[PDB]
């Protein structure tokens, strides 16, 4: 099992460098948010870059750098496209399937001549964090990434974001037609968090009859301090031993993850919090 977290929006203001997650051994994939702008590209990193290619693109050196070093460490680093608010939308399947080439060669290790916002440094896959209630497209980008993927020298993962709302309305389709690996469900801001009505076991009938990948590895997603999202922190240590003793008895359980990083790791419950949840897995 494993800890997730989201990097680059700064909920917390006090943001560090990517690869100062990376070195901290807390958490093991990493998911930079986000490409929130697409088909035409755009990225936002907070204070995190700020350079860009002559049209506007950001171009982030330090990023970059940060995401080879984090691989060196044996950590994953993914691209999360979309977040709440930002600027996208796929108006058919077609147009998503050439983003998917347009992502391998922008991202990945298409060898198609265009800007990289991160040089020579090369994801290791992508999330869906679509969070606009448009569900166009998605499945059939997933898909056509697959198949480029075989061009690439490493396994490649996909991910999406669901709220725990089931089934959800930007990612269900994503979720019920395409091969993923990750499903990082979001048990806050919803009636369906862990002191809400906790809705795992529909998450868990999703991966075991409804997912074309049958591994597919969920994970218990929540806010990484009382600040960093309206309702669904948990600071109830005991609450948080027991819930995971009780979805951690499926092969279908992958882990946690936190939005985000600046907050779970800034948080201190005197121990960071999310050294307390990389602790409670370990067990
Ligand atoms: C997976 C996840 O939590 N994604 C988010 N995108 N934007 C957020 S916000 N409203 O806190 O800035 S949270």
């Amino acid at each position: 099992t494993n800890i997730a977290v989201y990097w680059g929006q700064n909920s917390a203001g006090t943001q560090e460098s990517l690869a100062t997650y990376c070195e901290s051994s807390d958490a093991d994939i990493f998911l930079l948010s986000f490409l929130n702008q697409f088909p035409t590209l755009g990225l936002n990193f907070a204070n995190a870059c700020s350079d860009t290619f002559s049209d506007g693109l950001l171009h982030c050196t330090q990023i970059a750098e940060d995401i080879e070093t984090c691989q060196s460490l044996g950590k994953k680093v993914l691209l999360s496209l979309g977040g709440a608010s930002g600027s996208y939308l796929f108006s058919d399947d077609s147009q998503a399937e050439t983003f998917a080439q347009t992502l391998w060669d922008t991202f990945g290790e298409g060898t198609g001549a265009s800007e990289r916002p991160f040089d020579s440094a090369v994801v290791d896959g992508f999330d869906f964090d679509i969070e606009n209630n448009n569900e166009v497209g998605y499945s059939a980008l997933a898909t056509k990434l697959r198949t480029l993927f075989a061009e690439g020298t490493k396994q490649y993962y996909l991910s999406a974001a669901p709220q725990c709302p089931y089934p959800d309305a930007s990612v269900g389709d994503l979720l019920e037609n395409a091969d993923i690996d990750f499903a990082f469900i979001q048990f806050y801001n919803n009636y369906c968090s862990v002191s809400g009505q906790f809705n795992w076991d529909t998450w868990l009938t999703y991966a075991q009859t409804v997912s074309p990948n049958k591994n597919i590895k969920l994970f218990l997603g929540l806010p990484g301090s009382a600040s960093a999202a309206g309702s669904g922190y948990i600071s109830d240590t005991s609450l948080l031993e027991s819930t995971i003793a009780d979805i951690a008895s499926s092969s279908s359980f992958g882990g946690i993850a936190l939005w985000d990083a600046s907050q779970a790791f800034s948080n201190e419950l005197g121990e960071p919090y999310v050294e307390i949840l990389k602790n409670l897995l370990t067990s």
